[PDB]
C-alpha cells in the first residue's frame, strides 16, 4: 500500500483531480474548491446536549463531534491531494534535507521551544523559511496554494443573524490582543530620511546634538528615529542607512589628512551600533511577534514529518492515522496512545515533539514549528482528509478543523463559513470558559477568514493590517 497520487507536477495533479471529481461527484455549491459537501452541516443540536452535559468527558466528546461533523464533507479535495501527492511528499522531506542550515535557529532549538518563548529572529526566520519552501518545491499551483500580500478584508459580510455573535468573538479577541500589547520628533525622523540618501555629511551636526545622544530612556536618538522612519518607509531604510556609513568611511579614508583618525573610527563604529540598534527595536515589536507566530500550516506539517522521520515510503501510514482520526473522532488522550503504541517508529518521534505538557508560557506565544495535541488537526487538513494508500475513501469524509476555511463566504449561500465558525463558537461557549482558554480554535479560523484565507493552503504572512478592525455587516 503506496501512494495512489501518483502526481509529479501540475499537469499531472489535474488530470488525477478530473477522474476524480467524475469518479466522486465532487461538488462546489457550498466549498471554494470541489468538495464532498452536499448541504451546510448543521450544528444546532450540539448546543442543546452541551447544556444537558455535565462532566468535563461527555462536553469534550460533543465538542469534537460537532467539528467533526462541521468539517467531514469539505475538505478541498484538489488542493489536499497535491498536498499528500508523491511529488511535493518528496520534494518537501528533501527540502528540509538541504536547507537544514537554513533552519538552525528554530530546528536546533527545537527542545528550548517545546518549553520557551522564541525570540523574535526564531519567528522571522521560520515565516521566511516557509515561504523559501513553498518557492523552492514549487508548492504553488494556484490561488488556493499561493502566499498571500494583499491587504485584511475591510468589510466581513454575514447573515443578519450571526452579526452580533460574530461582533462578540470580535470583542474577545481584541479583549486578547490587547491584554497581549499591554516619543519621537518629527523634525529627527526628517534628518534620518535625508542622511540614508548618501548624504553623510550630516553626521557632523545633527540638529539634537551629538551623534550619540540618547533620548528617553537611554536609547540613541539616531536609533529610535531611524526605527520609527522604517515604520512609515520600509526596511530599505536599513540597508540604506549602512551603505551611507560606508560612504562615509570610505571618505574619511580618503581624506584622512584632513581628519582626525581616532573620531573618525569612532562615529563609523557608533553610527554602525545605531543602524543594528534600529533594527532591535524595528524587529521587537508585539506586532510583528504576533504576525511572527502564525502557523504555516502545511510548512509545519512537513517539517513534523521530517522530524518524525517520516520518508515518502511510510507517508501513507501517516496519512491513514490521521484519516481515522477524523473519520471517527476520539478523544486527544487515545490519539496520544496510539502513537506509543503504533509499531511504527515515527509514532513515537512525533509524540516526542508535543509540547502540552513542557510549554510553560501562554500558548498564544508558541513557536509555530511546535506540535501539540490540537495542532495534529494541522497535519490532518495536509495528509488526513484523504487517505492515499486508498483515495476513494476520502468518500467517506474525513474532518479537520481547517476544511472549514473550504466553506464559502459569499452571499449567495449567505456564508456558512462564517455561520459555521460561529456556531462552534457558541458550542465551546455552552460548555467551558472562552475567557480561560489560551486559544480559540474558532476564534483563530474566524481571524484567518478575516484577513482573506480561503483555502487551509495559503500563507497569510504578508497580509497587511488589521483583521479584527473589520466592519460586520
Amino acid at each position: 500500500m503506496e501512494n495512489k497520487i501518483e502526481v509529479n507536477s501540475k499537469d499531472e495533479m489535474n488530470k488525477w483531480f478530473e477522474e476524480f471529481k467524475k469518479g466522486n461527484g465532487l461538488v462546489d455549491t457550498y466549498t471554494n474548491s470541489y468538495s464532498f459537501c452536499e448541504s451546510v452541516p448543521n450544528l444546532d443540536r450540539f448546543v442543546f446536549q452541551m447544556a444537558g452535559a455535565t462532566d468535563d468527558a461527555q462536553k469534550d466528546s460533543i465538542y469534537a463531534s460537532a467539528l467533526v461533523e462541521a468539517t467531514k464533507f469539505c475538505a478541498p479535495i484538489y488542493e489536499c491531494a497535491w498536498a499528500s501527492s508523491t511529488g511535493i511528499v518528496k520534494k518537501g522531506l528533501e527540502w528540509f534535507e538541504k536547507n537544514t542550515g537554513t533552519i538552525k535557529s528554530w530546528d536546533e532549538s527545537y527542545i528550548e521551544l517545546k518549553v520557551e518563548v522564541p525570540k523574535i529572529e526564531q519567528l522571522f526566520n521560520y515565516q521566511q523559511a516557509a515561504l523559501k519552501w513553498r518557492k523552492d518545491i514549487g508548492f504553488r499551483v494556484n490561488a488556493n496554494t499561493a502566499a498571500l500580500s494583499n491587504k485584511v478584508l475591510a468589510e466581513y459580510k454575514v447573515p443578519g443573524e450571526i452579526v452580533m455573535s460574530v461582533k462578540e468573538m470580535l470583542s474577545d479577541m481584541i479583549r486578547r490582543r490587547n491584554l497581549i500589547l499591554n516619543p519621537v520628533s518629527h523634525e529627527h525622523v526628517e534628518w534620518c530620511r535625508e542622511f540614508v540618501k548618501g548624504k553623510y555629511i550630516m553626521a557632523f551636526n545633527p540638529p539634537w546634538g551629538d551623534i550619540n545622544k540618547s533620548g528617553r530612556s537611554g536609547i540613541a536618538l539616531v536609533a529610535t528615529g531611524l526605527a520609527k522612519l522604517a515604520e512609515t518607509e520600509g526596511k530599505g531604510v536599513f540597508d540604506e542607512a549602512k551603505k551611507t556609513v560606508e560612504a562615509l568611511n570610505g571618505y574619511l579614508d580618503k581624506h584622512k589628512d584632513e581628519v582626525d583618525k581616532a573620531s573618525a573610527d569612532n562615529m563609523v563604529t557608533n553610527l554602525l551600533k545605531h543602524v543594528a540598534k534600529a533594527q532591535e527595536l524595528y524587529k521587537n515589536s508585539s506586532a510583528l511577534r504576533a504576525q511572527g507566530a502564525q502557523i504555516d500550516t502545511v510548512f509545519s506539517s512537513y517539517y513534523w514529518l521530517y522530524k518524525a522521520g517520516v520518508t515518502p515510503e511510510t507517508f501513507p501510514t501517516v496519512s491513514q492515522f490521521l484519516f481515522e482520526l477524523g473519520k471517527h473522532p476520539r478523544g486527544t488522550k487515545k490519539m496520544k496512545k496510539a502513537l506509543l503504541s503504533t509499531p511504527m517508529k515515527w509514532g513515537k518521534k512525533l509524540y516526542e515533539l508535543f509540547a502540552d505538557d513542557s510549554f510553560q508560557q501562554n500558548r498564544i506565544y508558541m513557536h509555530p514549528a511546535v506540535l501539540t495535541a490540537g495542532r495534529i488537526s494541522e497535519m490532518g487538513v495536509c495528509f488526513g482528509t484523504i487517505p492515499v494508500a486508498n483515495p476513494d475513501d476520502a468518500a467517506l469524509g474525513s474532518g479537520h478543523t481547517k476544511s472549514i476555511l473550504n466553506l464559502r463566504t459569499n452571499t449567495e449561500t449567505n456564508n456558512p463559513c462564517a455561520r459555521t465558525i460561529v456556531k462552534l463558537f457558541e458550542i465551546q461557549k455552552t460548555g467551558f470558559n472562552i475567557q480561560d482558554m489560551d486559544i480559540v480554535a474558532s476564534e483563530h479560523l474566524l481571524h484567518q477568514s478575516l484577513v482573506g484565507k480561503q483555502s487551509p493552503f495559503q500563507n497569510a504572512y504578508n497580509v497587511k493590517g488589521n483583521a479584527t478592525s473589520a466592519n460586520i455587516i
